[PDB]
């Protein structure tokens, strides 16, 4: 193991907090309000596109068990586009119990497409 100080480390800003809200909301670590994760959620679609998904989900079967719940991100992407007022209102009538799960599909994706490669 070795340690040559800090090598590239272009750290621009963070990297944004758009996802650092959710964390935080879902992390249970604070005390985030709906409110700001909601809003922080729909500059995250932006980056997640539908047809990226229909990808990642032709992955599994046609009929397989992790088809309804890709399925279900492809509700709140096209949703955006529609009326990103919606996006917010469908978290709202949910409960913080399901939205949670909500949230974590959506990271899971953002997970997916990890570029770079920083240790």
């Amino acid at each position: 193991e070795i340690s040559g100080a800090a090598e590239l480390d272009r750290t621009e800003e963070y990297a944004l907090g758009v996802v650092g809200v959710l964390e935080s909301y879902i992390g249970s670590i604070n005390n985030i309000t709906k409110q700001s994760a909601c809003v922080a959620m729909s500059k995250l679609l932006t980056e997640l596109n539908s047809d990226d998904i229909k990808k990642l989900r032709d992955n599994e079967e046609p009929n397989s068990p992790k088809i309804r719940v890709y399925n279900t991100v492809i509700s709140y992407i096209e949703s955006n586009r529609k009326n990103n007022k919606q996006t917010i209102h469908l978290l709202k009538r949910l409960p913080a119990d399901v939205l949670k799960k909500t949230i974590k599909n959506t990271l899971d994706i953002h997970k997916s497409i990890t570029i770079n490669n920083p240790k």
